[PDB]
């Protein structure tokens, strides 16, 4: 279970904007840390809405399995402040914020080789996950983080973390789950209760999509009526104008779920490219 902590030791701070019913804060934590040092530390504060408290049960689930694994890609999550009427994860706060609004920032900046090393890093997750068989369910852009910058002068490349999966899609609303077509799989419109390891494959190229598209979202332009159609249609996605990941992009966004490669065999392909 996780660490409780008191809304004494929370400052809300700024918003961040709304996610799938939730309301996003920077804030500051007042701890006792090691050697019993007080510190005040920066924190992410997810706040479920009130009016969805309903969702409180997934929306903290998922946090938590993830939790109980530690991995140098995935988010840490301090603990959980459910004093009076708030249910509010608490979370490292990722200084660069979400790849999707990073891409779209820096995307005269940013070069394959860039690319490449992010690709890399959420596929070394996602394996990590699978050998673990645990379902994150919406792995996307928005919800890579990225702790620290490239910095050419000194190699250092890029490096990410995987947020919290967030409410399950097999909870979800239908008209939510399908706002979010291409990310959720076509099984998955089907009937959300198909959720399944294969459910993160197509996620993962749809992601890739987005990395290779400075922060475009695919099939924006469609509506919900139109988006479902594109899958009864089994259309896939254009290839990207940087087209060097399209192929790994089109085998991962594959309507068979059992035809999917594993992330052992995307990380091999990932490494034979540049
Ligand atoms: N751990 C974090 N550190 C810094 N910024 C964050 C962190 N998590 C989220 N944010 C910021 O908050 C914004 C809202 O995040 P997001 O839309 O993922 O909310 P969510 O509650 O996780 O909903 P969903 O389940 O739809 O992802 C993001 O664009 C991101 O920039
Ligand atoms: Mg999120």
């Amino acid at each position: 279970v996780f660490h409780k902590i008191r809304n004494e030791d929370l400052i809300f701070n700024e918003s961040l904007g709304q996610g799938t019913f939730t309301k996003i804060f920077k804030g500051v934590r007042r701890e006792v840390g090691d050697y019993g040092q007080l510190h005040e530390t920066e924190v992410l504060l997810k706040v479920l809405d009130k009016a969805h408290r309903n969702y409180s049960e997934s929306f903290f689930e998922a946090a938590s399995m993830m939790s109980k694994l530690s991995h140098k890609h995935l988010v840490l999550n301090y603990g959980v402040c459910v004093c009076g009427d708030e249910n509010i994860l608490v979370q490292e706060f990722v200084k660069f914020g979400s790849l999707d609004t990073y891409l779209k920032k820096n995307k005269n900046c940013i070069n394959i080789l860039w690319k490449l090393e992010v690709a890399k890093q959420l596929a070394a997750a996602m394996h990590f996950l699978e050998e673990n068989t645990l379902i994150h369910g919406n792995v996307c852009a928005k919800n890579i983080l990225l702790i620290r910058e490239e910095d050419r002068k000194t190699g250092n490349p890029p490096f990410i973390k995987l947020s919290d999966p967030g409410i399950s899609i097999t909870v979800l609303p239908k008209d939510i789950l399908q706002e979010r077509i291409p990310w959720v799989p076509p099984e998955c419109i089907e009937n959300p209760k198909n959720l399944n390891l294969a459910t993160d494959k197509w996620s993962f190229g749809t992601t890739l999509w987005e990395i290779c598209s400075g922060g475009d979202k695919p099939l924006s332009a469609l509506d919900s009526q139109r988006k479902l159609q594109f899958y009864e249609d089994r259309h896939q996605l254009p290839a990207p104008k940087a087209a060097e990941l399209a192929n790994l992009i089109n085998n991962c966004m594959d309507y068979e779920p059992d035809h999917r490669p594993s992330f052992r065999a995307i990380i091999r392909d990932l490494n034979s490219l540049f």
